[PDB]
């Protein structure tokens, strides 16, 4: 930023805390998130085999207590990271994934007047819907949320329904194999993008901040800083 604003570790401490205990105050929820993954004492020997970046309240809070987050997005993304490591390693009906859940709507519910209270439009990580996506049989044909389908290469996709390949019609089309996708479930939320504030440097969301009648020829610049 022009003007950028810099997070003293108190000011990030005092603020985001309370968040972590409102986490940490879920009983039974939060027991299995309380402490470091230990693979061995657990029984879980194929742990880092899939999880290949480890998160837990305590380092949050150790990481909160010394200073090691500049500024707040850091954080949220270190407890969105401890989340999607359990829903990626534990099965949708294990008592780790159910609990994994319950903090995270606590946590969801928590976070909005918190990031607003250090200049944010909210606390907001991910979308809230998955995106329609495209259906390449038909024209009219769209993916909606939640909805099954095939796809190659993250790109080309069909509903399962109509389930040669081309993406202009200038372009010459190839011949995928039929057994070279991917079945899939249309359930993802991709994270909310991002735009910066030109004076403080706060990354706000496009969605929250830009509007349909604005313009910002020379650049964004957020309420406080106007
Ligand atoms: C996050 C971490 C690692 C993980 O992804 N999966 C996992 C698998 C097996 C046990 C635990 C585990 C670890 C510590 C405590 C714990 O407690 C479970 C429990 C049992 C009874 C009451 C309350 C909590 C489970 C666990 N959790
Ligand atoms: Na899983
Ligand atoms: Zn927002
Ligand atoms: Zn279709
Ligand atoms: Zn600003």
């Amino acid at each position: 930023g022009s003007r950028k604003k810099i997070f003293k570790p108190e000011e990030l401490r005092q603020a985001l805390m309370p968040t972590l205990e409102a986490l940490y105050r879920q009983d039974p929820e939060s027991l299995p998130f309380r402490q470091p993954v230990d693979p061995q004492l657990l029984g879980i020997p194929d742990y880092f085999d899939i999880v290949k970046n480890p998160m837990d309240l305590s380092t949050i809070k150790r990481k909160l207590d010394t200073g090691q987050y500049q500024e707040p997005w850091q954080y949220v993304d270190d407890v969105w990271l401890m989340f999607n490591n359990a829903w990626l390693y534990n099965r949708k009906t294990s008592r780790v994934y159910k609990f994994c859940s319950k903090l995270a709507e606590v946590f969801e519910q928590e976070i909005d007047p918190v990031m607003q209270s250090l200049g944010y439009c909210c606390g907001r990580k991910y979308e809230f819907s998955p995106q329609t996506l495209c259906c390449y049989g038909k024209q009219l044909c769209t993916i909606p949320r939640d909805a099954a389908y095939y796809s190659y290469q993250n790109r080309y996709h069909f509903c399962e329904k109509c389930f040669t390949l081309g993406d202009d019609p200038s372009q010459p089309q190839t011949t995928i194999s039929k057994d070279q996708f991917e079945k899939k479930k249309n359930d993802t939320l991709d994270p909310e993008p991002f735009v910066d504030c030109k004076e403080c440097g706060r990354k706000m969301h496009q969605i929250c901040v830009l509007h349909y009648d604005i313009i910002w020829p020379s650049g964004f610049v957020c309420d406080n800083c106007l």
